[PDB]
């Protein structure tokens, strides 16, 4: 049996996404398995989606003030999820700030104000029964209060995906969901070699970093930005203040075996800057972090310093 490699791309959740395959089984089955994959992807943006009006999500925010609304186990395992990061990351994270980010998508002061005051996401009850084929649900009590998914739900998908390419059988790929990586297993030289990830000058790869069943996920001001009379204004709000966040860090870039929690830290991370950043990270030690300043020194966590190679020699990894 040979080793073969397989790419499928497709634009989808709004951005590039595309997976890489090396597998020695029948390339039907590959075939399909990515098939899976991007139908999965069609259909959660379906779910996920805070820009369009037609998903799930965009029902859901309809009824903020109401009853509460019944959500698929998915969808409620990640809002889960995103509620439990809300929380560890004091706010920095916050699932519930549609209501300021719709505004962004300068906003006049006033009005900014005002959304802030419907973002507070321990207004947001979820309830599931414990008895059999007990129904689960989401209940916004806050009204004008909107979830936005954007800082954590590639990481999902990126996840599921991983579990769909295991449950077809497969164990070696490169996930890439608009930036957002899931490195499966190992790749191919007969050789098994770590996956090499690079990672983004944030002015622009600069680096590398080698990694195996682990997601890269970074968050950075350059990402999406717009100017106006001379100030860059990007996408990465501080809850505190309902303006882009001011931090110390040009990207934070965050290593963990799941990409939803790499994708909801790299995010939290940003807004805390570096030193709080540090703090935080000491309550998820299964995770690395790699922080790139303005001034282009690079700080990696331990777990993952020594796997990390410069390529731009503009910038120095301290050690
Ligand atoms: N403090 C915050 N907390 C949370 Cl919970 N969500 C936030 C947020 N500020 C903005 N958002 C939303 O989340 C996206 C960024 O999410 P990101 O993963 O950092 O960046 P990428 O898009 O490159 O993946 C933005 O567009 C917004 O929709
Ligand atoms: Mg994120
Ligand atoms: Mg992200």
């Amino acid at each position: 049996a040979r080793v073969r490699e397989y790419s499928r791309a497709e634009l989808v959740i709004g951005t590039l996404c595309r997976v890489r395959v090396y597998s020695k089984r029948p390339a039907a089955e590959v075939h399909a398995a990515l098939e899976e994959v991007f139908t999965l992807l069609q259909q959660q943006e379906m779910v996920l989606s805070a820009n369009r009006d037609d998903s799930a999500l965009a029902a859901l925010n309809a009824q903020a003030g109401s009853a509460p609304v019944v959500v698929d186990r998915s969808l409620y395992a990640l809002l889960e999820r995103a509620l439990f990061f809300a929380e560890k990351s004091g706010g920095t994270f916050n699932p519930a700030l549609g209501a300021v980010v719709k505004l962004w998508n300068v906003p006049d002061p006033d009005a900014l104000k005002e959304a802030l005051t419907r973002c507070d996401f321990r207004q947001v009850h979820l309830r599931a029964g414990v008895s059999v084929g007990a129904p689960h649900t989401v209940q916004l009590a806050q009204a004008g209060m909107q979830l936005d998914l954007g800082a954590i739900a590639k990481g999902f998908l990126a996840d599921k995906i991983v579990q769909l390419l295991t449950a077809h059988a497969l164990d070696s790929a490169l996930v890439d969901l608009g930036g957002n990586i899931f490195a499966l297993g190992l790749k191919y030289g007969a050789q098994r070699l770590e996956w090499n990830v690079g990672i983004r000058d944030p002015h622009g790869p600069a680096l590398v970093v080698s990694v195996r069943d682990c997601s890269v996920v970074t968050s950075g001001a350059y990402e999406r930005f717009f100017e106006r009379d001379g100030v860059r204004y990007h996408h990465i709000i501080d809850p505190v203040t309902g303006f882009p966040a001011h931090t110390d860090v040009d990207s934070v870039s965050i290593f963990a075996p799941r990409s939803t929690d790499a994708d909801a830290l790299a995010t939290a991370c940003f807004v805390l800057g570096y030193e709080k950043s540090c703090a935080l990270l000491r309550e998820f030690p299964g995770v690395d972090a790699l922080f790139i300043f303005p001034d282009k020194r690079v700080r990696a966590s331990a777990g993952i310093v020594d796997r990390v190679r410069v390529l731009d020699a503009r910038f120095v990894l301290e050690r």
